[PDB]
C-alpha cells in the first residue's frame, strides 16, 4: 500500500495556473470519485473535472495510472487549451 501519491493539477486554459498540489488519498477507488475530489479544489471555471492528462497527452483512465509528482492537465470535458496556454503544464 503506496503513500498517497502527489498530483500537480492544471487548470485548462489558464495560462497563469502555475499548479495545484493534489494528495490522492487511498481510499479513492473510482476515477469519478477522483474527478469530484480535484474539482473542489481547483473549480474550473467550465464545470466539474472530467477528463484529465498526462504531460503527453495521454487520458488518465485508471488510478493505478497516476505517477507521484507528475503534472496532469484537466478539463471539463473539453480537448486541451490551444499550445501557447500550456507553458507551464508542459515544462519540466
Amino acid at each position: 500500500i503506496p503513500a498517497p501519491r502527489l498530483m500537480w493539477l492544471y487548470r485548462n486554459g489558464d495560462k497563469h495556473d502555475d499548479g495545484t498540489p493534489f494528495f490522492v488519498r487511498p481510499y479513492i477507488k473510482s476515477m469519478e470519485s477522483l474527478y469530484q475530489q480535484i474539482t473542489k479544489e481547483i473549480t474550473p471555471i467550465a464545470g466539474p473535472v472530467r477528463r484529465i492528462f498526462d504531460q503527453n497527452f495521454r487520458v488518465i483512465t485508471d488510478l493505478d495510472d497516476i505517477v507521484d509528482g507528475a503534472k496532469y492537465l484537466c478539463t471539463s470535458g473539453e480537448p486541451p487549451a490551444a499550445y501557447d496556454r500550456l507553458e507551464k503544464f508542459l515544462s519540466e
